[PDB]
């Protein structure tokens, strides 16, 4: 009886196995744009993905992850609110059953069709597993998706999804350039938070870009054909794999922009 996003094992149940679900710095949150304050102390954000080496794409039963070689400082996130160097290890998405829901963060309570999370770990902790035990261990770059024009840089991901339909399937996924998933502007909001899936560890500096990327209806329809189940199990479509907004508590959301 494992956690998931069904009626019986969804986010409202997670606190029974993971009591930190009701903690002081949980994610995601609603970003109230009128309350977020410009912070002139934020240093410029540095997304350096030119040498990123993707390896594999995996259906883990909760989402699909594109994994990177993180055994040296090829693809790194620095600057903004961050101290030191954060290495890209994987990206994944959260999405809905309908275009009006799917994002984890919300903006003035608006839900987007989907949300991309580029996950990075603080190299001062040596490995990912040590980093998630630290309050500044991870930096997640969050990017909203809205349905409109196709995103050409997403199509290589969309076209491999038929090969990883079910939980536990993986496929080789080399030479994918995550620069193709970024919006034009790097203006962002930032706050201290958590993983949005169990174990819900409070280890993340969140950096949420203001400008959404546009994907086509056909692109997101292909996400919604994935399965939560393994092969040879009853088919359950992988949709609505998002955690709703959590209490902000004793936190301030800071804006990089005026
Ligand atoms: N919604 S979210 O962005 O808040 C979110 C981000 C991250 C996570 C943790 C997901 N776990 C992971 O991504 N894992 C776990 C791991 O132990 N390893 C071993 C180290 C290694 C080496 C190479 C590639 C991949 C891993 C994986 C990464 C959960 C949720
Ligand atoms: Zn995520």
């Amino acid at each position: 009886h494992h956690w998931g996003y069904g009626k019986h094992n969804g986010p409202e149940h997670w606190h029974k196995d993971f009591p930190i679900a009701k903690g002081e710095r949980q994610s995601p949150v609603d970003i109230d744009t009128h309350t977020a304050k410009y912070d002139p102390s934020l240093k410029p954000l540095s997304v350096s993905y030119d040498q990123a080496t993707s390896l594999r794409i995996l259906n883990n039963g909760h989402a699909f992850n594109v994994e990177f070689d993180d055994s040296q400082d090829k693809a790194v996130l620095k600057g903004g609110p961050l101290d030191g160097t954060y290495r890209l290890i994987q990206f994944h998405f959260h999405w809905g059953s309908l275009d009006g829901q799917g994002s984890e963060h919300t903006v003035d309570k608006k839900k987007y069709a989907a949300e991309l999370h580029l996950v990075h770990w603080n190299t001062k902790y040596g490995d990912f597993g040590k980093a998630v035990q630290q309050p500044d261990g991870l930096a997640v770059l969050g990017i909203f998706l809205k349905v409109g024009s196709a995103k050409p840089g997403l199509q290589k991901v969309v076209d491999v999804l038929d090969s990883i339909k079910t939980k536990g399937k993986s496929a080789d996924f080399t030479n994918f350039d995550p620069r193709g998933l970024l919006p034009e502007s790097l203006d962002y909001w930032t706050y201290p938070g958590s993983l949005t899936t169990p174990p819900l560890l409070e280890c993340v500096t969140w950096i949420v870009l203001k400008e959404p990327i546009s994907v086509s209806s056909e692109q997101v329809l292909k996400f919604r054909k994935l399965n939560f189940n393994g092969e040879g199990e009853p088919e359950e479509l992988m949709v609505d794999n998002w955690r709703p907004a959590q209490p902000l508590k004793n936190r301030q959301i800071k804006a990089s922009f005026k």
